[PDB]
């Protein structure tokens, strides 16, 4: 007899609901995009709030609601030309004078809407900032210090390709980079370097080097007073380059933690169907990051589920698999929606997105979208 001796683990997903972005209803009527993040509840309020930032054509819809409450609040913005990009961002108002772990910078939170002609920043407190950039914007990224712009491509004096904006009314300034050697700072001018990820805490940037086909991670910080070299405000400071087969630009990047607190920086390399997960941790003197082993996890797609310290992985086969960091926990089962080897339906999960609390969106192959709950394995 087996005597309860363990062999296989199966995870019960539950609380399945059709998902259609809130903003889809409140817009003109075809390209659309959105992102979800957690909203804030009041102190000791027992409810999970979602925020959605939705974009279609000339409109941006911000909304906040709950899966448990009927009504959501929303704010619509309409501009005159197609929205290139919309994002949440924040600008430092007052720098933290304290070393204590509870202390932080006072900041001004905004919704940033980018058009061809200009950029608009709408603060939560009610200020509309209007600015424009002297060049074409390929992409913009929120950072700990505001916004970071990538310029589209159009003696020897190359124009810098990356620019920070520390306050919506301030002049933008070129980014510099510092890269350590064994045996100095300079302007970012390489067009081969592509940003793929920003994070605020820890304050880092991940880039893909399009000619050497390897990713790098950097500390994003203020320039030091030895800026003897228009003067930069921010700097990217090389931390790590992967040791690695064609290696494409990462399609998705995120941080996850396992059950015992080990963090990983994970980036999905589509061309190899791998999720590369690199351990990292803060220095014990807390001045910078330390990087450990990298693990390749087979994946078509993946999403961190932060509230419960696990990560969902979608395999090439269409199987959903739950991880905690790089340790596989088990297959995830969804009532009504079998894996492909278990159904005659042509319907499979095409992709995974919008993790908030313990819920995640599945994009299904028949066009529709479904939101599910992943239980604590805690």
């Amino acid at each position: 007899s087996n005597f309860y001796e363990e062999r296989t683990t199966m995870i019960a997903a539950r609380d399945l609901q059709e998902f259609v972005p809130f903003g889809r209803d409140h817009c003109k009527h075809q390209k659309e995009s959105w992102q979800l993040r957690k909203g804030v509840s009041e102190i000791g309020e027992d409810v999970d709030y979602d925020e959605e930032l939705y974009v279609a054509g000339n409109m941006v819809i911000w909304s906040k609601g709950s899966k448990s409450q009927a009504l959501a609040v929303y704010k619509a913005f309409t501009v005159d030309s197609p929205v290139q990009q919309a994002l949440w961002c924040d600008f430092i108002i007052s720098q933290d004078k304290s070393e204590k772990a509870y202390s932080s910078n006072e900041v001004e939170k905004c919704i940033c809407i980018l058009q061809s002609s200009c950029i608009n920043m709408h603060s939560i407190e009610g200020k509309d900032y209007i600015a424009s950039l002297p060049f074409q914007v390929a992409n913009v990224w929120p950072t700990k210090y505001g916004l970071l712009f990538e310029r589209s491509a159009s003696p020897r004096e190359p124009l810098p390709t990356m620019f920070s904006m520390l306050h919506p009314l301030d002049e933008i300034t070129p980014l510099v980079c510092k890269s350590g050697s064994l045996f100095r700072v300079q302007y970012v001018v390489d067009h081969a370097m592509k940003i793929v990820f920003l994070n605020t805490d820890p304050s880092i940037v991940m880039t893909y080097d399009a000619v050497q086909n390897v990713h790098s991670v950097w500390t994003l910080r203020r320039v030091k007073s030895e800026e003897e070299n228009i003067v930069p405000e921010l700097c990217i400071d090389h931390l790590w380059t992967e040791t690695i087969e064609k290696n494409s630009q990462a399609s998705k990047v995120f941080i996850t933690s396992d059950l015992c607190g080990q963090k990983f920086l994970c980036f999905l390399v589509e061309s190899q169907l791998q999720l590369r997960c690199v351990k990292f941790q803060e220095s014990n003197d807390k001045t910078q990051l330390i990087f450990g082993s990298v693990t390749n996890i087979p994946a078509k797609d993946a999403a961190p589920v932060e509230k419960i310290d696990t990560m969902l992985v979608l395999e090439g086969s269409g199987n959903l698999v739950l991880y905690t960091g790089v340790v596989r926990v088990g297959k995830v089962f969804i009532p009504g929606l079998p894996a492909p080897s278990l159904t005659m339906s042509g319907t499979y999960i095409h992709s995974i997105r919008d993790p908030v609390h313990n819920r995640v969106t599945l994009e299904l192959s028949n066009g529709s979208m479904v939101r599910i709950t992943i239980p604590e394995i805690a």
